[PDB]
C-alpha cells in the first residue's frame, strides 16, 4: 500500500506515488522528476491532476504518453495555488526538470519535500530562506559518512583532460559514453565540445534530450552516428564485450575505444582522489568510472539539514530495513546537538 513518506499531512496529496493504483483521498498527484522508481505506474491511461515541472511535463508528453489535459506544468520559483494550497517548486540539483516541493499548509505548517536532491550553498539564498520549515521529507540516498565524492566539476574537468589527450594521440579512438536515464548530460556534452564532435546516440535518446530545453542542443546532439566521434550508449553495454561489438559495428573507422562508466559511488572514494583514478584495460579497450553524483554527499546533506534546522526529517531513502533507519536517526540527533535547535 502507499508508504505514510508519499503521503503529505493535512492536504489530499501524495508524492511520486503512482504505482498504487488509486489512492484513496488522492486529489493531486506531485512529480519530482522523470526517473523510472519515481514515475513508476503513468501512462496514457492516467486520469488525474499530475503537477511538476516544465521539462518533466515534456517528457510526460512525449515519452509515456500522458494526455495533455491531466498535466499540470508550474513555474519555478513562484507561489502557486494547487486545490486551495499554497506551494512552490524550486531547482532541485537533481537531473533536468527536478524539484522539490515546499508546501504551506492552512494551518501554519510548512513542509519541504526535496524529491531527489545534491544539497548545495545556493539553496540557502532561494525562497528557502524566507520562512521557517516544520517538516523536511529528505533523499537520505548517501547519509552515512563514508560517502564523499568531489565536485562534479573537479569530476568533468578529468573526463575532459582524459579525453582530449586520449584522442589527440591517437585520432583513430572513440570516445564512448553510458547512460539509462536523464541525469549527467554534462558528462558527454563537454567531452564532445572539447573534441569539436556533436554526441551521437539512438532515435529514441535523441528524443529524451529534445525535451530538456537544454539551450543550443540541435548544435550538440545528433542521430547520425556515422559522423560523430563521442557515441552514447545504453549502461548495459559498458564492459569489454559490448564494446568489443560496438567497435566492430564502425566499419574500421576505429582502432581504439576510451569509455566512460559514470557511477554514483564506488569504495575506490574512500581512499583514492580523482587525480589518481585509472581505467580497467583489455587489449585496445579502456574503461574509467567516475564519480558523478547527482545526490548529496554525506558532508552537503548535514550542511543543509543544519542551516534549515528542521523540527521533524522523514527519510525517503534506504527506508526499508530497521538498521538504516536506526542509523539515519542516531546521525539526525548528531546534527541537530552539534547545531544547537
Ligand atoms: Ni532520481
Amino acid at each position: 500500500t502507499c508508504p505514510f513518506y508519499k503521503k503529505i499531512p493535512g492536504t489530499g496529496f501524495t508524492v511520486d506515488a503512482f504505482q498504487y493504483g488509486v489512492v484513496e483521498g488522492c486529489t493531486a498527484y506531485f512529480l519530482t522528476h522523470f526517473h523510472s522508481d519515481h514515475y513508476a505506474g503513468l501512462s496514457k491511461h492516467f486520469t488525474f491532476p499530475v503537477y511538476c515541472s516544465e521539462i518533466t511535463g515534456n517528457l510526460l508528453k512525449n515519452k509515456l504518453h500522458v494526455q495533455e489535459q491531466y498535466i499540470h506544468p508550474l513555474p519555478l520559483d513562484t507561489e502557486c495555488i494547487v486545490n486551495g494550497v499554497k506551494v512552490v517548486l524550486l531547482d532541485a540539483n537533481h537531473c533536468p526538470g527536478a524539484v522539490m516541493i515546499l508546501f504551506y499548509l492552512p494551518n501554519g505548517t510548512v513542509i519541504l519535500h526535496t524529491g531527489d536532491f545534491r544539497a548545495d550553498p545556493s539553496m540557502e539564498r532561494s525562497l528557502l530562506a524566507d520562512q521557517k520549515v516544520h517538516m523536511l521529507y529528505l533523499d537520505t540516498t548517501y547519509c552515512s559518512p563514508e560517502y564523499t565524492f568531489p565536485s562534479q566539476q573537479e569530476v568533468i574537468r578529468f573526463a575532459i583532460n582524459t579525453a582530449f589527450e586520449a584522442v589527440t594521440l591517437n585520432p583513430h579512438a572513440l570516445v564512448v559514453c553510458g547512460t539509462y536515464s536523464i541525469g549527467k548530460e554534462k558528462v558527454f556534452l563537454a567531452i564532445a565540445d572539447v573534441l569539436g564532435s556533436k554526441v551521437g546516440m539512438s532515435q529514441e535518446k535523441y528524443k529524451t534530450l529534445q525535451c530538456l530545453n537544454i539551450p543550443e542542443i540541435n548544435s550538440l546532439i545528433t542521430t547520425d552516428m556515422c559522423s560523430s566521434l563521442v557515441h552514447l550508449l545504453p549502461m548495459m553495454q559498458i564492459n569489454f564485450k559490448g564494446l568489443q561489438s560496438h567497435l566492430k559495428k564502425c566499419g574500421g573507422k576505429y582502432n581504439q575505444i576510451l569509455a566512460f562508466r559514470p557511477t554514483g559511488w564506488t569504495h575506490s572514494n574512500k581512499f583514492t582522489r580523482i587525480a589518481d583514478v585509472i581505467p580497467q584495460t583489455k587489449g585496445n579497450i579502456s574503461i574509467y568510472g567516475i564519480p558523478y553524483s547527482e545526490h548529496s554527499s554525506y558532508l552537503e546533506m548535514k550542511r543543509f539539514v543544519q542551516w534549515l534546522k528542521p523540527q521533524k526529517i522523514i527519510p525517503t531513502v534506504n527506508v526499508g530495513t530497521w538498521k538504516s533507519r536506526s542509523t539515519m536517526e542516531k546521525y539526525f540527533r548528531e546534527w541537530k546537538l552539534e547545531a544547537g535547535y
